[PDB]
């Protein structure tokens, strides 16, 4: 943390943090949410790391070079050590991206290494070459050499995920899926994990071996799992809480803001709240349907009426602040509502459904307050406006999320945020093989648009081509866009080092300090 001149510390350096949810896990190639990342980032630190404003900055590798785009060189810090005082060295890299890229892992981010395009990537995923072809290689302890199929200009924008971050082979290979517990985890962030008690918290501890340590301020940080938004206000009111974590909710916002308006912090975000379509079930597979869904929900209402909050109606999946997104905001946007309800009971109307044979499904939610008065009040509009009955279904976290993957589902209730600000970070979500494809969306011509993109060297051509793999997705009625995010939490008057200046929102607890209050 960089401490001001004159700003007067607390004599204790404790910090608590809401962070929504209990963790899937806390090994980097198990996790893809924000709270799994937000602990993440404090434990495992991998070649860059975002600094308070978000850039793009040194982590364990000091200096890097790239030559042409396609091979990066890594010059890993010689003081960079683990938790328990052994050295982090580009062995521990190459063990770990090859672990994320090896099937077996079955890592939630595997197709991270083909976003990176990092040479091999596709047989590995597909078990036709072993995980330790991949393009990766030690050239010595402190120097890690990474080679792509082809050139790839912000490559180390996406090094900073936790996807990315190394693991400790020893302690892995000793201890399997246990390795993470407190009496057997190797870490080598800012901090080191004190305790785990799951739904109930997680406790951090200041990492003495950090290379860093020295500027590291907050000595313990706790992170708790609180879905419910309400609970996380009421006792960040209640002066237990430091930070609540990023989801607000309903009942309270607007009162919040007149009560506390210096505590409320509202800054850009780059992630997109929608309503994901499962694409390869029956009847969400045709057009018909995902269209009329997409047309119906009002987002004025629940952008402006139900929520509130500064959100922005979505049109697209990426972000159009995303750098480098160009976006063409599409006819059906511009119109009424009244004639986007018309377009959708007249394409429902073709699809076969009618009074006496409606359309009647699921809607999938993660637990929260918010998402379960955005869902009633989605039921509603979609009610009223397409007469559609939908049964509500609210799961944990984790649960969630494997459904999701599974595809045991008909729409769930979704929010993608950005790992790297580019708009891939967001559309490779939506190639047929990613990992990540929880829409369950194979498009042949969408997958063509976007590996298009990397075969010219012109920003204006790939600015294009991604307005057009949007336009594609549109089309299709991939996904039902709701409404931008932004990052709205509470923060206390003590709390420095909050910027809110990076709009991925890749908060490291060494950058934060306690002033005396
Ligand atoms: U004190
Ligand atoms: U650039
Ligand atoms: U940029
Ligand atoms: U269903
Ligand atoms: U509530
Ligand atoms: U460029
Ligand atoms: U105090
Ligand atoms: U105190």
């Amino acid at each position: 943390a960089d401490v001001p001149a004159g700003v007067q510390l607390a004599d204790k350096q404790t910090l608590v943090r809401n962070n929504g949810s209990e963790v899937q896990s806390l090994d980097p190639h198990k996790i893809e949410g924000v709270p799994e990342s937000n602990v993440s980032r404090d434990l495992f630190e991998g070649l860059l790391i975002s600094d308070v404003e978000g850039h793009p900055s040194p982590g364990v590798a000091e200096k890097w070079e790239n030559k042409d785009f396609k091979v990066w060189t890594f010059h890993l810090r010689e003081n960079a050590k683990w938790s328990d005082g052994t050295p982090v060295t580009a062995h521990d890299f190459v063990y770990s991206w090859q672990r994320l890229a090896d099937p077996n892992t079955a890592s939630p981010y595997a197709s991270y290494l083909q976003y990176g395009h990092i040479a091999n990537i596709d047989d590995i995923i597909a078990g036709k070459k072993p995980a330790t072809d991949l393009g990766v290689k030690a050239l010595d302890d402190h120097t890690f050499e990474v080679t792509l199929s082809e050139p790839v200009p912000y490559f180390y924008k996406l090094l900073v995920h936790p996807s990315v971050s190394p693991v400790p082979k020893s302690a892995v290979e000793k201890f399997g899926d246990k390795w993470t517990q407190p009496a057997n985890i190797v870490t080598n962030g800012a901090y080191k994990l004190k305790n785990w008690v799951v739904n109930e918290r997680i406790v951090l501890e200041r990492n003495p071996q950090y290379w860093d340590n020295a500027k590291t301020v907050i000595n313990q940080v706790t992170y708790l799992p609180i879905s419910s938004e309400v609970t996380d206000v009421n006792r960040y009111r209640s002066g237990e809480i430091d930070m609540t974590y990023n989801n607000m909710p309903i009942e309270l916002f607007q009162k919040l803001k007149k009560e506390i308006p210096n505590e409320v912090r509202v800054d850009p975000y780059l992630c997109t709240y929608y309503y994901e379509i499962n694409n390869q079930k029956a009847p969400f597979n045709d057009v018909r349907v995902r269209t009329a869904l997409k047309l119906a929900l009002d987002r004025d209402i629940i952008v402006n009426k139900v929520k509130n909050q500064g959100d922005l109606p979505a049109y697209s999946y990426t972000p159009p602040y995303t750098d480098g997104a160009k976006l063409v905001e599409p006819e059906w946007f511009k119109w009424s509502q009244q004639k986007r309800n018309e377009e959708a009971k007249k394409l429902l109307a073709e699809a076969g459904f009618t009074a006496d044979k409606p359309l009647t499904f699921d809607l999938l939610y993660n637990t929260s307050d918010l998402h379960k008065k955005l869902a009633i009040a989605v039921a509603s509009i979609w009610k009223k406006n397409l007469g559609v009955n939908v049964n509500l279904e609210n799961q944990e976290w984790k649960t969630f999320l494997d459904t999701r993957h599974q595809g045991t589902f008909d729409v769930a209730r979704a929010g993608w945020c950005a790992d790297y600000n580019e708009p891939t970070s967001f559309l490779n979500t939506m190639l047929s093989d990613s990992s990540n494809n929880t829409a369950h969306y194979k498009s042949p011509a969408f997958d063509k648009l976007i590996a298009d993109t990397l075969k010219v060297a012109d920003d204006t051509q790939r600015s294009e081509l991604y307005a057009k793999a949007e336009q594609q997705l549109d089309k299709d009625s991939a996904i039902v866009p709701v409404y931008y995010y932004v990052n709205a939490r509470l923060v206390k008057p003590w709390v420095g080092g909050y910027t809110g200046k990076d709009p991925l929102d890749n908060i490291y607890v060494k950058n934060l300090y306690i002033i005396k209050h």
